[PDB]
């Protein structure tokens, strides 16, 4: 019964590699993590940063979240992450993708104890 801190971890944690490696990434990555089962997930991000490194964003920059909770914290520092979005020609199950890399602050929300990133909320 995947915890919401679990389901973080597959939908938006890629230590493995620095940066977006090829231009099928995101075609692979999408479909491996399970963000192609019942459809073809439209927006995803991936960082590739320790999960220490994420998960201490926790403490970091407070801030609002984009539905109105306050639970949200922004990273201090830029982070190798990988936008993943669903192309035009792309029709499930063949989902396509289209793999975009950079360096930007990430904003999570957490929750519980331990306090965790449950939710990827943005990218700035």
């Amino acid at each position: 019964k995947e915890t919401a801190a679990a389901k973080f971890e597959r939908q938006h944690m890629d230590s493995s590699t620095s940066a977006a490696s090829s231009s099928n990434y995101c075609n692979q990555m999408m479909k491996s993590r399970n963000l192609t089962k019942d459809r073809c997930k439209p927006v995803n991000t991936f960082v590739h940063e320790s999960l220490a490194d994420v998960q201490a964003v926790c403490s970091q920059k407070n801030v609002a979240c984009k539905n109105g909770q306050t639970n949200c914290y922004q990273s201090y520092s830029t982070m190798s992450i990988t936008d993943c979005r669903e192309t035009g020609s792309s029709k499930y199950p063949n989902c396509a993708y289209k793999t975009t890399q950079a360096n930007k602050h990430i904003i999570v929300a957490c929750e519980g104890n331990p306090y965790v990133p449950v939710h990827f909320d943005a990218s700035v």
